């Protein structure tokens, strides 16, 4: 009747769970893997990040499930946020990610809160987080099915990259949300997408530069590091006015390609040998906090070692993920090579 969550807390869970509150909206990605043909049936409220920061995925779900507009928004980042203290939603359980006003309110109101992590250390925590969600939401078989699918598809990569000597690995810099913010070069260090670089057999030039999983590295250090390979992450919508790489469920190959070229033309960045010699790529940013991240691991590996991964097709992996676990068709563009 309890779960131990990813924070190590022990939480009593009701035997029946039908009203789930998503404390971070993009935790919907993880919950979608357990819900089969009825992805929205048990969501009684969600934080605004899914609709506001992933409008493309929201659009694809809305087309198939019009009742998505009836799910109330919480957390004051959109309005639509009709709940403030109005959590008369009668939630059975709420899910958050490891690191806040809403957690404190729920705990005193007696609603069980469960923490997961796909962001800090996805190498260690992606599969435990899915088992925990399967237990807390009473979808254990679905969780086990996904754990096996994920591990099988990571092993396709590590079967090869486990054997590669360290001094034969390309150096890699990933610029998260490239071109979106003012100060340049948010990146991943000891965790987050750094974990994907590691598993794909690359050498993350930021790993020794940051104390934690996410942070900023100044542009002068990126240039001085002279990375073999450059990766930009982003998730902008086609025709958006804010700068950044354009990727997601409604993005075509041509649009993605055209936005990456612009990102690669920024000052400083455009002096990198990786930019000018054909070693530049873009990845969908939301893989930085999603159990779908095996698609980024496979894409990284195929970019780093094209010859050794000629038989590996991340697009087919994504086709399998959707047909086995989801209720929508795959669409759009989630990675691209310059
Ligand atoms: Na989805
Ligand atoms: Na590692």
């Amino acid at each position: 009747a309890t779960v131990t969550d990813m924070a190590g807390r022990t939480v009593t869970i009701p035997a029946k769970v039908e009203r789930i509150l998503l404390g971070e909206g993009r935790l919907f990605y993880a919950v979608s893997l357990l819900e089969g043909n009825k992805p929205l049936d048990r969501i009684v409220g969600w934080q605004g990040d899914f609709r506001k920061l992933d409008p493309q995925t929201y659009a694809i779900y809305k087309a198939k499930f019009p009742q998505i507009d009836q799910i109330p928004l919480i957390g004051n980042t959109t309005d639509s946020i009709s709940p403030e203290k109005v959590l008369t939603l009668n939630p059975d359980i709420a899910i958050f990610g490891l690191s806040s006003e809403l957690v404190k309110q729920l705990e005193k109101a007696g609603v069980p809160v469960v923490f997961v992590d796909f962001r800090n250390s996805p190498l260690k925590n992606t599969l435990p987080s899915m088992r925990l969600l399967g237990k807390a939401l009473h979808r254990e078989q679905q969780a086990e099915n996904y754990i096996n699918f994920y591990q099988d598809n990571v092993d396709k990569v590590t079967d090869i990259t486990n054997k590669i000597p360290e001094d034969k690995k390309p150096s890699v810099f990933i610029e998260l949300r490239a071109g979106a913010s003012e100060e340049c070069c948010g990146t991943a260090g000891k965790g987050n997408m750094g974990d994907f670089i590691d598993q794909a057999g690359g050498n993350n030039i930021a790993k020794n530069l940051l104390p934690g999983s996410l942070g900023t590295v100044n542009l002068e250090k990126v240039l001085a590091a002279k990375p073999d390979i450059y990766i930009a992450s982003g998730g902008k919508s086609p025709g958006s006015d804010a700068p950044g790489v354009v990727l997601g469920a409604q993005v075509t190959p041509e649009q993605a390609q055209a936005s990456l070229q612009k990102i690669l033309g920024r000052k400083g960045i455009n002096t990198l040998s990786a930019v000018n010699t054909g070693h530049s790529y873009a990845i969908w940013h939301n893989y930085y906090n999603s159990p779908y991240n095996v698609l980024a691991i496979q894409s990284f590996a195929k970019w780093f070692y094209p010859e050794q991964f000629a038989d590996l097709d991340p697009k087919k992996t994504m086709d399998s993920l959707y047909s086995q676990f989801l209720a929508v068709e795959p669409s759009g563009t989630y990675w691209i090579e310059a």
